[PDB]
């Protein structure tokens, strides 16, 4: 009912103004209710909280934490611990976060209850959008999601990401019809195993409801980037089903299938629209010309994925590009509450429902002055940067999640916050984090195949490349030969594998599961390439004794720079190793 909808759409917006005015209140609520149910609780206990609900408390006798510090918890519930260890309810599964520790991903506790906080969240994005871009509800979305890799821990619990608990869940399988949530792709194309045949079940799906598309997107920039490459690679074919209207041979998925079927039909004319529009050789609005009632493509590009907006407006002929909520596996946080903002300009207003916020001012240990004086929500400041401190109602007590914010501004009382980054990340082309110690490592395992040639690396840094779809790690080295027998390609081919064998989980399953991360190059530099940078610090007022070469660049300037010094290049001959789950199990 229109009526029905209207009416909904502003108890959701009247909503955010009562948590957003009475947030202090709510996130005090929120605490009293995570260790009231809690209280009993082995981690609580053992700090000695003794039941005490209150904030004061709480701050002076609980201490902040990393994940290493919950580690050992956390594996023995993941070992099969069913007692009261972090929650009183029982944890259902872990959410395979796509920051690691020890080079795999971190186990993030969850409770069914969760569910109900995330759909919450997610039930704030469309009232909230649809003040700016009404009309939504009559027509449909056209979102590429995907399910990921799955493992079960030695205890039998599933380890999976948050965004494939969530398809999988009655909350998304099994949900109600919305007009706002009506997606050209059927949930059985999205809950395929296969990533290819999920990718072009909905590709073709997408194509068919052309017209119908009000909107397109992905969670991340990098995977609607793929979508797009992949109609590069098979709009021939994906043309041919739509023109005869049976599908590809290659979709095995029986369920898949009969998803598809009740879509394709023979459309000679939309294959033909298709073909004329593909074959063109400029992609330049691509998007508005394929399904061309797009209002905005909706994906996020704040943080790393900021990189891809060049890309996405090229494909979109500079359409709005829309970033909704902030998220991770161990707790959803916030939405945008200014959805057609410059991605530049985007702030995000943490609703206090989903978990008890405190924030950390930068400018690690923490003294215990500075754990106990941490920042609540309401008292943030405009300008400053925090590093975000979580306390959810899975367990997690006074936890760094590793993000640096700023204030931005305030909606009533709640703050905004522009995203800066995850701390120590240096590389990242889709979920891969790649920090700093991880890369050192890597480029110190490689350089052993130089040794046998009296060879040494003198100097090094880094890029994430974005020139191909899918992206890759660029190295570049500056060699030191003290030898007579030159290095054959080979040998440099190994030390590019050599690098994506000691990179972390995320990395290695980005290159050998999802194909989202292509092969790593190492690019070779005239010597006295990295003593010209040091000459432009230098010029800007470095000393000699202080400067050490950054392991990564992100200024286009730079990063021309030193593209402009390359001798020769090499990539990874092979995909690295990767199985699903740690490697201890
Ligand atoms: N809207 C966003 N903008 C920028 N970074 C984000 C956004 N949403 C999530 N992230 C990052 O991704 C992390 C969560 O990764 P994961 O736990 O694998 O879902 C967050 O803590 C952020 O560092």
């Amino acid at each position: 009912s229109d009526e029905s909808l209207a009416e909904k759409n502003k108890n959701k917006l009247q909503f955010i103004e009562d948590v957003t005015t009475n947030a202090d209140d709510v996130q005090r609520r929120v605490l009293e209710e995570i260790l009231s149910r809690n209280a009993d609780v082995e981690y609580l206990k053992r700090h000695g909280l003794e039941g005490r609900t209150d904030r004061e408390t709480f701050k002076h006798i609980m201490p902040v934490v990393t994940y290493e510090d919950i580690q050992p918890e956390i594996n023995r519930i993941a070992n099969g611990d069913k007692s009261q260890v972090l929650c009183s309810n029982p944890i259902s599964e872990f959410l395979t976060s796509s920051g690691t520790s020890g080079g795999e991903r971190k186990l993030m506790p969850t409770i069914e209850e969760e569910l109900d906080r995330r759909s919450l969240l997610y039930s704030l994005l469309m009232p909230v959008m649809d003040q700016f871009v009404p009309g939504l509800d009559k027509g449909k979305g056209m979102y590429f999601l995907f399910i990921k890799s799955e493992s079960k821990t030695p205890g039998g619990l599933p380890a999976r990401p948050v965004l494939t608990s969530y398809y999988k869940s009655s909350h998304f399988k099994n949900r109600p019809y919305d007009p706002y949530t009506n997606y050209t792709s059927p949930n059985q194309t999205i809950l395929c195993s296969d990533s290819y045949q999920s990718m072009y079940s909905q590709m073709l799906c997408g194509l068919c409801q052309h017209k119908e598309v009000l909107r397109v997107g992905a969670v991340f920039a990098s995977g609607f980037i793929r979508a797009i490459k992949f109609l590069e690679k098979h709009w021939p074919e994906l043309a041919r089903d739509i023109r005869t209207g049976t599908l590809s041979s290659e979709i095995t998925d029986s369920s898949v299938r009969e998803a598809v079927g009740e879509i394709l039909k023979p459309d000679p004319k939309l294959a033909d629209f298709v073909e004329s529009e593909c074959r063109k050789t400029s992609w330049q609005g691509i998007i508005t010309r394929l399904w061309p009632n797009t209002k905005y493509v909706d994906v996020i590009v704040t943080g790393t994925m900021s990189q891809y907006i060049p890309t996405l407006d090229y494909y979109s002929n500079g359409l709005p590009l829309v970033c909704t909520m902030y998220a991770s596996s161990e707790c959803y946080f916030g939405v945008n509450l200014r959805p057609l903002c410059k991605p530049s300009e985007v702030s995000y207003t943490l609703i206090p429902n989903m978990a008890y916020f405190e924030f950390l001012p930068v400018h690690k240990a923490l003294t215990e002055k500075e754990q106990q004086e941490l920042v609540d929500l309401v008292d943030v400041k405009l300008g400053q940067e925090y590093e975000l401190v979580v306390t959810t109602y899975a367990g997690l007590y006074r936890y760094r999640v590793g993000d640096v914010l700023s204030v931005a501004g305030f909606k009533n009382n709640a703050p905004q916050f522009s995203f800066i980054c995850r701390k120590n990340v240096v590389l990242s082309i889709d979920s891969d984090k790649t920090d700093e110690v991880e890369l050192q490592n890597a480029v110190k395992n490689a350089v052993t195949h130089l040794v046998p040639f009296d060879a040494s690396l003198s100097e090094y840094t880094s890029y994430a490349d974005t020139s191909s779809i899918p992206g890759h790690y660029v190295l570049f080295w500056e060699l030191c030969l003290n030898g007579n027998t030159p290095i054959p390609p080979s040998v440099f081919e190994d030390c590019c594998l050599t690098i994506e064998e000691s990179l972390n989980s995320v990395y290695r399953q980005g290159r050998v599961s999802d194909k989202s991360i292509g092969p790593l190059e190492i690019k070779m530099v005239e010597s006295g390439t990295f003593d010209k940078l040091m000459d432009y610090a230098i010029s800007l007022g470095a000393s000699i004794n202080q400067y050490k070469t950054p392991r990564c660049v992100k200024f286009a300037p730079i990063i021309e720079l030193l593209n402009s010094r390359v001798v020769d290049s090499y990539f990874s001959p092979k995909c690295p190793k990767w199985s699903p789950g740690h490697k201890q199990w």
